[PDB]
């Protein structure tokens, strides 16, 4: 079962207790780090996103070979390096994959720097090619990658390259940026994005990740689920066993309409922004612990099979270690090929919980005992 796990090189700049660097990682947590992100140039050569990521003089080794050095005390894990995101946009995705020439550019470069920089493999997360051009030019770009990373392999002797997305669960999305059949056989795995189907930035209060869908939210929105989404892939053309479900440590949040209408499927505004996090309508498992702490109620809907809680007008759907544990029976149940996390640094990564047993991550730690057969120590002694 292939457990990748995204690490962010911007989570080192959180505030206290949210503060993560690779060396919070332990082993056997993931066999993949993702890497998020490596960055481009407007010509789509590759560089660093952080000064920060290569070594320097005032944060030393820098973050690329601080997870990389993760695999000397974790010798099966593998790293990719990621590129694109949303807030990454599309408009320079778009340039370097129109023609053989742009891709080629980026696709050298890319190969190179991984090599360089001590990576296993390229990741792309375009959000989203989309329409007739995108589409044949993704498909393109990575038949294209693929070939290379076959090339740099056949004459470097060493183990190939990976090339994996991270992909749209959305059917509209789908349907208008990915030619599955023409995609499947050269993606070694697609990160499956599945969540962020109900968010803030609708007044429509949902689920972030619900493994089905409920007769609580108008039926419309019945394929905006985990299981819809990951069978859509499955059916298109793209093999189980390079489906990899994926997991939010996150949860997106509400300040709901009227405060007794708490209910999934009722209205309301993004939530008050939290205190690490800082991104309305978002927030963390180590943030939702401390809300369950403070009085917030939590609910179980046995439909989706996901939490909410409730803490007055505030109105957040999450995850927690019962969702992960009925996801990943799910996962084995359907034959998928694993799971990944979006994110390590949402996830209670210190124990740090003031609610907290000592589990260091009880979230992803589900994911190593369940579908790795790892057990992930508890913190301390
Ligand atoms: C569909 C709209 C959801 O809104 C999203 C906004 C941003 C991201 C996230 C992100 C950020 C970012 C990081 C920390 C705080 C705020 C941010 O806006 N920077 N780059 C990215 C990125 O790619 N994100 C999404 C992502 C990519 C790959 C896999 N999983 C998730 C995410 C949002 O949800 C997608």
């Amino acid at each position: 079962y292939i457990r990748p796990c995204y690490f962010t090189n911007w989570a080192q700049y959180r505030q206290g207790r949210a503060k993560f660097v690779p060396e919070d990682y332990t082993p056997g947590l993931c066999t993949h780090i993702l890497f998020a992100f490596g960055w481009m140039n407007a010509d789509y050569t590759v560089r660093a996103y952080d000064p920060a990521d290569l070594p320097n003089d005032w944060a030393g080794e820098g973050m690329y070979r601080r997870v990389n050095k993760l695999k000397v005390t974790d010798t099966q894990l593998k790293t990719l390096l990621s590129f694109g995101g949303w807030s990454f946009g599309t408009a320079l995705f778009q340039g370097m994959a129109a023609s053989s020439a742009s891709r080629k550019v980026f696709i050298d470069s890319a190969i190179t720097f991984v090599r360089t920089w001590g990576f296993d493999g390229i990741d792309i997360d375009w959000e989203y090619p989309s329409g007739a051009t995108d589409m044949a030019n993704y498909v393109a770009l990575v038949k294209e990658l693929k070939a290379a990373c076959e090339s740099e392999a056949g004459s470097t002797g060493k183990d190939r390259l990976l090339v994996t997305a991270a992909v749209a669960a959305g059917p509209a999305t789908i349907d208008a940026g990915y030619d599955i059949p023409n995609l499947a056989p050269n993606f070694d795995f697609i990160l499956l994005m599945s969540y962020d189907f109900f968010g803030a930035w609708a007044s429509l209060v949902g689920f972030n990740s619900p493994l089905y869908a409920t007769t609580e939210l108008p039926a419309e929105w019945n394929g905006w689920n985990v299981d819809s989404s990951a069978r859509y892939w499955n059916q298109k053309g793209m093999p189980k066993e390079k489906i990899i479900v994926g997991m939010p440590t996150y949860g997106r949040g509400w300040t709901l309409n009227n405060a007794s209408a708490i209910n999934p499927g009722t209205s309301g505004s993004p939530a008050k922004i939290t205190q690490y996090v800082q991104e309305a309508g978002v927030g963390a498992y180590f943030e939702f612990c401390e809300m369950l702490a403070n009085g917030a109620t939590r609910y179980w809907d046995s439909q989706s099979q996901v939490p909410y809680l409730v803490q007055g007008n505030q109105w957040w759907s999450y995850d927690d270690e019962e969702s992960f544990a009925n996801k990943m029976a799910y996962v084995k149940r359907e034959g998928y090929g694993g799971a990944f996390v979006w994110t390590l640094d949402f996830d209670d990564f210190n124990a740090g919980c003031s609610n907290s047993n000592g589990q260091l991550y009880p979230l992803i730690s589900v994911i190593a005992k369940e579908l790795g057969g790892v057990i992930i120590p508890k913190k301390g002694g």
